[PDB]
């Protein structure tokens, strides 16, 4: 069925997107959440852990580990504001500027290898109509 | 960042797709797996549970309730090939043909409301490039 085919392509497109993340995750040995945090940090600049929590869904039991790991991979570092102590500010580690460019270029590659298929899927999805 | 914004739209498009499923789920009181099963059944025709499980990822612990609920909602019915196999064949309940059309139309409407947003997001994603 043509309508049914198009609707089912929602799942195909979702799969494309999760696959791209899978590719990044395996190459860079990071979690989905870590990748999203790094991207958000690059988009919005340094911020507190609490603030980042609003942009990226990190479940409480993996939170400490997630940020601690980003620190150990040397992607970020932490700062303690001198009049809050229980607030943690995170910053991109500029020493890893070249690695940042490399990662973004890899993500670009993974997107490019999927771009035609994703648009073809979205075309099928959007082509779904009433009957 | 043009690149970073575009990569982050992967998650936006993902959210769009899952919000469609959420909307159907709340309207029709079904899980995503049930929706995918019905669609696959309409696409491919009658088949065994074993065959359906290879088309739609349904966690083993959820399988029995998933199909039983489709039977309770009267979307499908079960058959056992002779003499009485361990095999369960499921069929679409043709009595619900008009219901099928209305569900498909509902999903079509959900897709149409998001078509502009999804294509804009995919445009941002595919625009991602090297530097
Ligand atoms: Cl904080
Ligand atoms: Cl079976």
């Amino acid at each position: 069925n043509d309508t049914v085919f198009g609707i089912l392509q929602l799942e195909t497109l979702l799969g494309d997107i999760n696959s791209i993340f899978s590719e990044i995750e395996s190459e860079y040995k990071m979690s989905r959440e870590e990748i999203l945090i790094l991207l958000t940090l690059w988009q919005k600049g340094s911020m507190t852990l609490k603030e980042m929590d609003r942009f990226v869904e990190v479940k409480p039991y993996k939170r400490t580990r997630t940020y601690n790991n980003l620190v150990e991979l040397e992607w970020i570092y932490k700062e303690r504001p001198v009049d809050d102590e229980r607030t943690v500010i995170i910053h991109f580690n500029e020493k890893l500027q070249q690695e940042k460019v490399e990662l973004l270029n890899f993500i670009s590659d993974a997107i490019a290898s999927r771009a035609t298929a994703m648009q073809n899927s979205l075309n099928a999805i959007i082509a779904v109509h009433h009957h």
